[PDB]
């Protein structure tokens, strides 16, 4: 069961890894894979359910290739779950705009614009994440 798992289009899974570099190195917040990393050749549908319930949050690499390409799949996912299901994902799930090609305010989906997202560019992500990730919050 782990920490973090960081969703992202295939285009930005260099993005994706410097992220984790960066949660796993700077923020001690270990361990944590990357979508990337999961098990290929298992279809997207479930190993989307095996990495969403696999890990305590999920991080969602808001990028216009994540808009794109990743976005529509996990919504319709997350609500089939919700609809079906008391574990709400959203509680869970964290978006973040990268340092590099972040989705614009603008762009961003409403559901997503209704959780207090992550910026890296932001001078409080240090204290957003000290507060998303405290250890008191990782339980089961």
């Amino acid at each position: 069961f782990l920490k973090f798992v960081i969703l992202h289009a295939e285009d930005d899974t260099d993005e994706a890894l410097r992220v984790q570099n960066l949660l796993q190195d700077d923020f001690g917040i270990k361990p944590g894979i990357i979508f990337a990393e999961m098990p290929h050749g298992r279809q997207h549908l479930q190993n989307l359910d095996d990495a969403v319930n696999g890990s305590a949050w999920t991080i969602l690499l808001l990028t216009e290739n994540f808009l794109r390409d990743t976005w529509c799949n996990f919504q319709f996912y997350t609500s089939l779950m919700n609809s079906v299901n008391r574990q709400h994902k959203y509680n869970s799930v964290i978006p973040m705009r990268p340092l590099n090609n972040p989705l614009p305010r603008e762009r961003t989906p409403f559901a997503l614009q209704t959780i207090n997202a992550l910026e890296e560019e932001s001078r409080g992500f240090p204290t957003q994440v000290e507060r998303i990730f405290q250890e008191s919050v990782y339980k089961t």
